[PDB]
């Protein structure tokens, strides 16, 4: 059957970025690791087999690997090694991702606008967009 997690699955490639800076400073990454992931271009794959979704982004510096279940929470090591309790649920069609780590939060979104995967990523007062397009 169809699930609204079909049209995230694929191949994707990031085309655009916008104030990742600004996000990163508020996730606490340090200057020579903004300076390397604002260079990178990375691909993401993601994949479905029954309920567990698989997300895997790869890049020159970093690849990063999480499978879960919707609503169902875990632990994931991040790109800038954070180590965080996530939970990705469905809000419609908007994959909805938090990450809570020292008492902090910071939320991600993944939704389908035209041909792309957009990611809104959100850590107190900013936003960050990455458009993506598949490869
Ligand atoms: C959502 C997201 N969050 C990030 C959080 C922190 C960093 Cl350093 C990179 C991130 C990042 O880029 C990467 C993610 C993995 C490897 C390399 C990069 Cl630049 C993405 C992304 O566009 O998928």
């Amino acid at each position: 059957g169809s699930h609204m997690c079909d049209a995230f699955v694929g191949t994707w490639k990031l085309v655009s970025s916008e104030n990742f800076d600004d996000y990163m400073k508020e996730l606490g990454v340090g200057f020579a690791t903004r300076k390397v992931a604002g260079m990178a271009k990375p691909n993401t794959i993601i994949s479905v087999n029954g309920d567990v979704i698989t997300l895997k982004t790869e890049s020159t510096f970093k690849n990063t690997e999480i499978s879960f279940i919707l609503g169902q929470e875990f632990d994931e090591v991040t790109a800038d090694d954070r180590k965080v309790k996530s939970t990705i649920t469905l809000d419609g069609g908007v994959l909805v991702h938090v990450q809570k780590w020292d008492g902090k939060s910071t939320t991600l979104k993944r939704k389908r606008e035209d041909d792309k995967l957009v990611l809104e990523l959100v850590m107190k007062g900013v936003t960050c967009t990455r458009v993506y397009e598949r490869a």
